């Protein structure tokens, strides 16, 4: 029936203050999380002067976790890309943003597509992205809107600029459209 085209929801995932080494007493720093936020919000601000949806997803673990804890505030939204009224915030327990939350039943109240951004690349992004395009999402990774960290396996150091670079190429095409915060805004 009559419908909208505005079926683009802007997603940001966990981009709460223990990522941020700029947040003091940050219990999980990332690489490079500022500069992605300023990417994000930047996408934000684009949605929102839009008439389009905007949804947050936040991650809390007991209180002998290792980061987000949960009630605190290392596991608030960062202030520069903070929620405002009208915006669904989810909160989650696992890697996966759909898993045991109410995101699906969130979106499929509103969704079609989806732009993503936040963190962290190697995990939740890459995580969601797959999992949303699984379910019937087209999706589309803001890159330099997402950050992860360094990673080490059985004595390799990858360093953040490759994990990302791997995960980022991994997704593009395959499972979304990998473009610049800037480019999407751009459309």
């Amino acid at each position: 029936g009559m419908t909208t085209e505005n079926t683009t929801a802007l997603l940001l995932i966990d981009f709460q203050n223990d990522y941020f080494s700029t947040y003091n007493g940050a219990k999980n720093p990332l690489v490079g999380t500022e500069a992605a936020a300023e990417q994000g919000a930047k996408l934000l601000a684009k949605f929102r002067q839009q008439g389009l949806p905007v949804v947050h997803v936040r991650h809390e673990f007991t209180d002998e976790a290792p980061f987000f804890l949960p009630g605190s505030d290392g596991a608030k939204i960062h202030p520069s890309v903070a929620a405002q009224e009208g915006e669904a915030v989810v909160l989650k327990h696992q890697i996966n943003s759909f898993r045991d939350t109410d995101l699906k039943k969130v979106l499929d109240d509103a969704i079609k597509k989806l732009v993503i951004v936040g963190a962290m690349t190697h995990m939740c992004i890459d995580a969601v992205t797959r999992a949303a395009e699984d379910l019937g999402y087209e999706c589309a990774v803001a890159h330099d809107a997402c950050a992860t960290l360094d990673l080490e396996f059985n004595g390799i150091t990858v360093p953040a600029a490759q994990v990302h670079a791997a995960f980022m190429s991994a997704l593009s095409f395959a499972y979304a459209n990998v473009a610049s915060a800037d480019e999407l805004i751009a459309g």
